[PDB]
């Protein structure tokens, strides 16, 4: 049993909603093993070293997500950076929560909606494979864009109209479940593993030996293997693949740090990072093989090209696994138990999220941490709030702009100043100094690099090229209107500013001279004495030059 937990825990640690639904459609949009390779080079390469570091500041220095950074003052910013793409992404979670609580709401019934044409919500243009001998028009996809989204009532991101009173509900529903779920402390999150750890592996498990054994699984399967270079020289797949890495791992949204704060002083964070990369890129190559297996048979049934079976943005999941829900005997406990799954898989993210940045928002002001049930009260319904914004009609719009804007090229930013604050500034010698003094032994040489110049590296060129080349937002058939990108980039940009803004404004907060400002605002609070004493490590050529 003692066993059975911990394993338990540690592979909960790594599943997350992310890895069900972010992943499918991704890699259905960059084709497949073209988005694997770079998926897993970009896994090792930063994913590793920098879940590591992430885990062992957040256990060494018992701080928040914006307090941990008392190690280097200026850097606060940073943190509130990553608080704020936190609240983006719980915005858009909680909707596909509510998603996914209306499917399963709707899924109690012998006849699934999700299986032929006829109801009250079928267009005219409705085809039925099997009734009669585009993406649009399939039955699943049917239902899916008009008798849940209600998409036909909106003509694109500025009709978005009122908001769905179904999915209003639902989303009420589940933001009162995190709120109930939320206000009491960290303790309550701990009795959940359970649910999530055992049932999106058998799911998985039973969806690839069911989808392997179909008709038209061979052509999606072969499609999934063959991998193609001309994409690879896009950076559009690299741009993908690294922010999936950083979604699904978990690392840049502050999580991590707020999780570890409460883990033990004596916990093995480098077996932790081992583990959890290792089953997420298995449960990540699961997961494709069985989507892309699904939607070869799809193309082998709707008579069309693999190339437009499905639509490449957010939903491809909830409108592929019922198709292949459908096809499995007495579908409805199938579609129950899946559809249950996800539920518990969005609610355990969600609440990740919302504790990481009310863990966050409460260390930097005790205030807040007297008032925890006020202040999770507040944090949720302004969540509520934004999130029934994107309830509207054409809320698949607004959800897809902030899916493309809130995380990517902002948390890409947040997590290079995170590394590049820690390891130089603060001394990666003195990172596996801790590290020592945590766990009882000092980090490998591959550590060391990879979170000095490796990871920094290839996340800046990731940035560089994400600001460089970048195409104008889109869904499926759909061009967003410029001031639609104008402000996803300044969505983007109000997360990626907090840095230079709270650096000057550490920068004129400070009293003394230039160099003195400085040396006050680089060192440690806890070790300020020394400025007066004119001995810096920072001011000295062999703390840059120490690997
Ligand atoms: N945008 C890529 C497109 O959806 C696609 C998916 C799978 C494929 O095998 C392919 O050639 C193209
Ligand atoms: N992979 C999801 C990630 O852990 C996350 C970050 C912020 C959130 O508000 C959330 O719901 C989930």
């Amino acid at each position: 049993g003692k066993k059975i937990d911990f394993l338990l825990s540690v592979v909960g640690f790594a599943v997350d909603l992310a890895n069900v639904w972010r992943f499918p459609y991704l890699c259905y949009k960059n084709g497949g093993g073209a988005f694997l390779i770079p998926y897993t080079l970009f896994l090792i390469i930063a994913g590793m070293p920098l879940f590591y570091m992430e885990l062992a500041l957040g256990q060494y220095n018992r701080e928040g997500a914006a307090t941990v950074w008392k190690i280097c003052p200026f850097f606060k910013g940073v943190g509130y950076a990553v608080i704020l793409i936190a609240l983006y992404v719980g915005f858009y979670y909680n909707v596909i929560i509510a998603w996914s609580l209306y499917y399963l709401f709707s899924s109690f019934t012998l006849n699934l909606p999700w299986t032929d044409c006829g109801h009250t919500w079928n267009s005219p243009n409705c085809t039925d494979p099997k009734l009669l001998n585009k993406y649009k028009f399939t039955p699943a996809a049917e239902f899916y864009e008009r008798g849940v989204l209600h998409l036909h009532e909106s003509s694109g991101i500025h009709d978005i109209g009122l908001p769905q009173w179904q999915l209003l509900l639902c989303l009420m529903v589940v933001v009162i479940v995190l709120y109930f779920s939320l206000w009491k402390g960290v303790k309550t999150s701990g009795k959940v593993v359970w649910i999530t750890a055992t049932l999106p592996y058998f799911v998985l498990f039973v969806l690839l030996v069911h989808g392997v054994t179909l008709p038209g699984a061979s052509n999606g399967i072969n499609a999934y293997l063959h991998i193609d270079f001309y994409r690879l020289k896009e950076a559009t797949v690299w741009i993908d693949a690294a922010t999936q890495i950083f979604f699904s791992l978990g690392a840049g949204f502050g999580v991590l740090i707020a999780f570890a704060s409460y883990n033990k002083f004596d916990n093995n964070c480098y077996r932790d990072a081992l583990l959890t990369s290792s089953i997420n890129c298995i449960t990540s190559f699961v997961s494709g093989f069985a989507i892309f297996s699904i939607l070869g048979y799809m193309a082998h049934e709707h008579k069309v090209n693999i190339e437009d079976v499905a639509t490449e943005g957010a939903g491809l999941v909830f409108i592929l696994y019922p198709e292949a829900i459908s096809t499995l005997s007495g579908s409805t406990f199938w579609a129950v138990v899946f559809f249950v799954m996800l539920l518990a898989l969005g609610l355990d993210s969600s609440m990740g999220g919302m504790e990481a940045v009310i863990t966050g928002l409460a260390d930097d002001f005790q205030v807040l941490k007297r008032h925890r049930k006020l202040f999770t009260f507040g944090v949720t319904f302004s969540t509520f709030l934004l999130a029934l914004f994107c309830i509207t009609k054409g809320g698949i719009y607004v959800l897809t702009l902030l899916d493309t804007f809130a995380a990517g090229t902002s948390i890409l930013f947040a997590v290079l100043m995170e590394a590049i604050g820690v390891s130089w500034f603060y001394g990666v010698d003195r990172f596996s100094n801790d590290i020592q003094q945590m766990m009882g032994f000092r980090p490998g040489l591959y550590w060391r690099l990879c979170w000095k110049f490796v990871s920094p590296a290839f996340l800046l060129f990731v940035v560089v090229v994400s600001i460089i080349n970048f195409k104008p937002l889109t869904y499926d058939d759909y061009i967003f209107p410029p001031w639609a990108n104008w402000v996803g980039w300044g969505i983007a940009l109000s997360s990626m500013v907090l840095v230079p803004i709270y650096v000057i404004y550490k920068f004129l907060s400070t009293q003394g001279s230039l160099w003195e400002r400085l040396a006050y605002g680089i060192t440690p609070e806890n070790e300020h004495h020394l400025v007066a004493q004119r001995d810096i490590r920072q001011f000295q050529l062999q703390h840059w030059l120490a690997i």
